[PDB]
RNA sequence: GACCACCCCAAAAAUGAAGGGGACUAAAACACAAAUCUAUCUGAAUAAACUCUUCUUC
RNA sequence: GGAAGAAGAGUUUAUUCAGAUAGAUUUGUC
């Protein structure tokens, strides 16, 4: 295989008048210039040793060999054969002596072994190697000429359609028409016929499934004899040709040659004739054989000559296979007006669709799906924080609405946020208000509070409304927009007063505190660091910069290395020291990330003369002279010392940075930091502030208000911070979402930004980035004490074979204490995120159809195996260090690995115990299904895409089908009112009204069955609605079930969606298996964990432990098949 | 009957449709394969600091 | 509105192992 493109960054991009290899992101065709490049023979190509059967001592002679004619190779250059070196080789091997390959070509290639000679006629052994290369390079060049942009839109003066000018495009358009549809594929399965007869696919098929290894050339030899490949190439082929010059017509050429293969005449007018000439129905057919062969030919290609045992039968039977290339052909042809929809509605009447255009919507609509997940577990959350009794969805509803009845012209609705009083749940919403947003709400005055949910709604949906329906003109950059939404005083302030320059100021302060800076540091040397150093919350990833503390964990062995100027700290006390080092590792850590950074990767950079110090330290204890700029330069570096192997590559990397961040330190006046420790009359005028500053500091955070000491102001005031984030609208509304973001729903919105930001070269969300870097920090961890009940807890507990509902049986139970203390329940943070997020009516009923509880005996266990887990963790610490970074003599006996092994195998009993009995195996379980569900909302997304293609691609005339889309419905003639799924039903039955026989499938007692099964169109609205909670009417493996059946139109997004299953699953840590039957009914067969592989290179056997529980994945098991009742 | 895709282009001589391409299209956006490095968050452990709760004993 | 001993939870900080997302480079593609 000749890879082509990905190769110098060259990419085949389709501009109108031809296809053709681009480099870069520039325009110039280079395809000549590629390819010119391939035509070169590599010279280990002549020999090679796959199999186990060589002896070693042959077998590395042979892979030696393999090596050096791996940087030879052999070109034609203007009739002479040459040869060329690829890389620099070793001035001198002794090569020795050292049948190797087929005989003809051994001559010159012991030669060049040796050195030997030119023997440039020698080299004409080759060229009939060459001019097969030539050959390939040359019909491809075409393949590439021909792939060409022919997407075209006609105004038309008054009609405007789109249509393709492929030669396979002209024959979609004659075809376009539904009407014409059974015509089609009546015309292929003539030609599937005139090529492919029973007797002869059923011998394939033998062997096929009869393959040995190699023997494949046996099914490509009768392939083409099915396909009479003899005589088309033996009898017709040059009188074809030839003769081919002498008619126009296609018509006139048959009368030529009346004995012409079925598949070589439509072939030939595929290439010539095909293209220019009225199609009549006649015409047409002669298109045909070639479109079916290619189908199989494809089909070959991709199972039999490159790949799953004996599905083969499935597609390749001869009955079987006869309908997977007609629903192919018809799929191709689908998809075909599809796109004729699409480009409609994005191009002006001169334009074709070139790449350019077609590249920026997979894109920009992929991007934005991706933000599906931020609404739909704000809104869930949404959900939570107001304990509403809705089945149905409550977007768009947080305020009352009055209106004017059929009778007496006035009424009021009922408020989901004037609920909150009428169902006397103030003080709940209270409690649940504050766990995700820190402010003291008052749950009077009314008024305050309804206009902050509406923010919290409309902003949700000025999101949700954008993504989950297609829309047209929505730009990647806007979707954090939050255009009509201005935020109340509620949400004023409190983004005011989080991102509050004082409050941002304690948070380096705390951190300062905690590192035991305060109470090793003097007030003035404190001062001298902050006028000089700035703090970021947290740090970015400069490409090539060693982690600070793989760099610190290296400093006493490096200094023996090189003049390091430091001293490590030591004192009487270890456990001072160990207080002590915290302090210098977090302001060092502070400078290296930040100030250095900027100067070392700066132009005025001590990095190019530092970096040869290293460079020539190395030479007395070899690495380029090429100037430039840092990260290029160490790029530069890992591929020479890559091409080696002979590990190196990191100490020279971490080599440059530890001496550049000494001499930096010494050079610009840090240095005084190593005696920090030092003193001990200095510290025991610091000895009471540790603890004097911790206790401020919840005395401020429980206030807020608090005035601050002098002592603290004077440490205040000097902090800087780099820039604080402004205020913006946009900014205060996208911090209400972030908040109720889930922990890992944060994580994926983060890496999809800075996607966004890396993928082109635009720093659009550097604002919203900063914030979730900031929220982030503490989001999940417990901001304020929460209350949970034991009637809630009880849920998932089994006390006596029953669940606890009191306060004083949870005593019964809680026998060791990890539940309740006897007056208030334990506030673990797996606890506090459950409130947040539990869904605990559902997951009490899913827990409790799945056998899954707590019991008295786990409890005994959880308490028993906490007593010994540090031993088990010191255990698998210090033998870590064995393995990573081992004395000078130490090995891994055999005794340390299954000690090891015992340990880490320890570890996941504890923590797979503790998880249970925490409510942590529940909170993944949670987050599991909102995941799940908003994936598939994603997949509505694509066909509530789809249907509007199809729609302007099938009927560009009717000026009504956009209305089906546009929720505006005052804007709508007809198609008034309704959902999507509702206007196209009604447009589906007038569409025909009038056929051959009865139509409609959309009766009003048909439609009544399938709202409640949720089959056909419906499902889409269960998915995109979120209908699923809170009851399961139906299943996941039910819906999974039919929204495959709905997407069944599109092949490759009807079998993408158990993919996005398989791998969301992986994902969250589970291994699914599920089968898919005769019935089409999915099932799951095993879910099993996840592993984890640990010691990862040892010659020792792979040693791992399980990702989750069997008792997690046997819950995910049941949840998917989890009905109501 | 998916996980185990899908679409496009190559047929005289170059019947090797035994070939190539695709952020072009799905996989919720940059070919896979392999190996490093890093940022962020999370789980499990330990140490120091502060805060709150529970218990036992005169 | 009494002392003195056990405990636990939360938060901050340094460190060890692991995962998930995302970023950077290298190597190579019968």
């Amino acid at each position: 295989s000749m890879k082509v493109t990905k190769v110098g960054g060259i990419s085949h991009k389709k501009y109108t008048s031809e296809g053709r290899l681009v480099k870069s992101e520039s325009e110039e065709n280079r395809t000549d210039e590629r390819l010119s490049a391939l035509l070169n023979m590599r010279l280990d190509m002549y020999i090679k040793n796959p199999s186990s059967t060589e002896t070693k001592e042959n077998q590395k002679r042979i892979g030696k060999l393999k090596k050096f004619f791996s940087n030879k190779m052999v070109y034609l250059k203007d009739n002479t054969l040459s040869l060329k070196n690829g890389k620099k080789e070793n001035i001198d091997r002794e090569y020795s002596e050292t049948d190797v390959r087929d005989k003809k070509n051994f001559a010159v290639l012991k030669k060049i072994y040796l050195n030997e000679n030119v023997n440039s006629e020698e080299l004409e052994v080759f060229r009939n190697d060459i001019k097969k290369k030539l050959n390939k390079i040359n019909s491809l060049k075409y393949s590439f000429e021909k792939n060409k942009a022919n997407y075209q839109k006609i105004n038309e003066n008054n009609i405007e359609k789109v249509e393709g000018k492929s030669k396979r495009n002209i024959i979609y358009d004659y075809y376009r028409e539904s009407a014409k549809r059974d015509a089609y594929v009546s015309n292929v399965k003539e030609a599937f016929d005139k090529l492919y007869k029973e007797e002869d696919i059923a011998k394939l098929v033998l062997e096929i499934e009869n393959l040995t290894k190699l023997e494949k050339y046996k099914i490509r030899e009768f392939y083409h004899e099915i396909i009479g490949r003899k005589n088309d190439k033996e009898n017709f082929a040059k009188i074809i040709y030839e003769e081919i010059q002498n008619v126009n017509n296609m018509k006139e050429l048959i009368e030529k040659v009346p004995d012409m293969s079925e598949l070589k005449k439509s072939q030939v007018f595929y290439k010539y004739y095909l293209d220019k000439e009225e199609l009549n129905d006649k015409n047409i057919k002669y298109a045909f054989c070639h479109f079916v062969e290619i189908e199989m030919s494809q089909l070959l290609k991709n199972y039999v000559y490159k790949r799953s045992n004996d599905k083969i039968k499935r597609i390749f039977e001869y009955q079987n296979l006869k309908k997977l290339i007609e629903n192919k052909l018809l799929n191709k042809l689908d998809t075909y007006v599809r796109n004729c929809g699409k480009y409609n509605y994005y191009l002006q009447d001169g334009e074709i669709a070139t790449s350019d255009f077609i590249a920026r919507n997979r894109q920009n609509e992929a991007f934005l799906r991706n933000i599906i997940g931020v609404s739909s577990v704000a809104y869930f959350s949404l959900r939570n924080i107001l304990e509403t009794e809705n089945e149905n969805d409550i977007t768009g509803r947080m305020r009352g609405k009055t209106v004017k009845n059929n009778k007496g012209e006035e009424k009021y609705v009922s408020g989901e946020v004037d609920k909150i009083y009428n169902e006397n749940k103030k003080n709940e919403v209270k409690e649940n208000l504050k766990m995700f947003y820190s402010y003291d709400f008052n749950m009077d005055n009314k008024n305050e509070i309804e206009d902050f949910f509406a923010n919290i709604d409309e902003a949700i949906s000025s999101i949700r409304h954008g993504i989950v329906h297609f829309n047209l003109e929505l730009e990647g950059k806007d979707i954090f927009a939050f255009k009509n939404i201005a935020p109340s005083e509620i949400s004023k302030k409190m983004f005011q007063n989080e991102i509050n320059e004082k409050k941002l100021k304690l948070k380096i302060f705390r951190q300062l505190n905690s590192a035991n800076v305060f109470r090793y540091l003097e007030k003035y040397k404190i001062l001298n660091y902050l006028k000089r150093t700035r703090f970021e919350f947290v740090n970015k990833n400069i490409p090539f910069v060693p982690s600070f503390t793989k760099l610190y964990s290296r400093i006493d062995d490096l200094k023996n290395s090189l003049g390091i100027y430091w001293k490590t700290p030591k004192t009487n006390d270890d456990n001072k020291t160990k207080e002590i080092i915290d302090a210098q590792i977090y302001l060092l850590k502070n400078i290296y990330y930040g100030e250095f950074l900027n100067y070392f990767m700066s132009n005025n950079g001590n990095f190019f003369e530092i970096s040869k110090e290293i460079i020539e330290l190395n030479k007395n204890d070899f690495e380029d002279i090429q100037e430039k700029i840092p990260k290029e330069y160490l790029a530069n570096i890992q591929s020479l010392y890559m091409i080696n192997a002979g590990d190196t590559y990191i100490d020279f990397i971490q080599k440059i940075f530890l001496k550049g961040f000494m001499t930096y330190l010494a050079n610009n006046g840090r240095l005084s930091l190593i005696y920090i420790g030092s003193d001990e009359e200095t510290n025991t005028s610091l000895a009471e502030k540790k603890q004097e500053f911790d206790k401020f500091l919840k005395k401020y955070e429980q206030n807020n208000n608090i005035k601050i000491p002098y002592e603290i102001n004077e440490f205040l005031r000097e902090i800087k911070l780099g820039n604080i984030l402004k205020y913006t609208e946009r900014l205060n509304m996208f911090y209400l979402i972030l908040k109720l973001l889930n922990h890992k729903e944060l994580t994926n919105l983060k890496g999809s930004l800075e996607k966004y930001q890396s993928a082109n070269k635009e720093e659009a969300f550097s604002d919203q980035l900063e914030l979730i870097n900031l929220l982030n920090l503490d989001n999940n961890r417990v901001t304020e004490d929460f209350e949970l009940e034991a009637d809630e807890i009880g849920k998932f507990l089994d006390f006596n074979g029953n669940k606890v509902k009191d306060n004083k049986e949870l005593k019964k139970f809680d026998t060791n204490k990890i539940y309740f203390d006897g007056e208030n329940i334990i506030k673990h943070r797996a606890f506090y995120n459950i409130k947040k997020y539990g869904m605990l009516n559902l997951l009490e009923k899913i827990a409790d159809k799945a056998g899954y509880k707590i019991s008295i005996e786990e409890l005994k266990k959880y308490s028993n195996k906490k007593n010994e887990i540090e031993k088990n963790h010191k255990m698998q610490e210090n033998l870590h260090r064995k393995y990573a970074r081992p004395r000078k003599d130490e090995k891994f006996t055999d005794e340390d690995y299954e000690s090891y092994k015992q340990a880490i195998e320890n570890i996941e009993e504890y923590t797979h115990l503790k998880n249970k009995v925490e409510f942590n195996e529940l909170n993944l379980l949670q987050g599991l299904l909102l995941r799940i569900l908003h994936r598939l909302v994603g997949y509505t997304s694509i066909w509530e895409r789809d249907l509007r293609f199809r729609l302007k691609g099938e009927f560009p005339e009717n000026q009504y089908i956009e209305e089906i889309f546009n929720f505006e419905n005052k804007k709508n003639v007809k198609y008034k009112g309704g959902q999507i799924v509702e206007k196209y039903i009604k447009f589906y039955k007038e569409l025909h009204q009038n056929d051959e026989v009865k139509i409609n499938k959309y009766s009003s007692a048909n439609i009544k069955v399938l709202k409640q099964e949720k089959k056909d169109l419906y499902i889409a609205n269960y998915i995109a609605a979120f209908n699923y909670i809170p009851h399961a009417e139906i299943s996941l493996l039910e819906v999974l079930e039919n929204l495959r059946k709905l997407l069944s139109y599109d092949r490759k997004l009807k079998n993408a969606v158990m993919k996005s299953v398989v791998d969301i699953l992986k994902e969250y840590g589970f291994v699914a298996t599920f089968k898919i039957g005769a019935d089409k009914k999915i099932g799951i067969q095993t879910l099993e964990s996840e592993k984890i592989v640990h010691l990862k290179n040892l010659k020792k056997k792979k040693l791992m432990t399980d990702r989750n529980s069997e008792e997690l994945c046997k819950l995910v098991k049941i949840m998917f098949e989890y009905k109501m009742e």
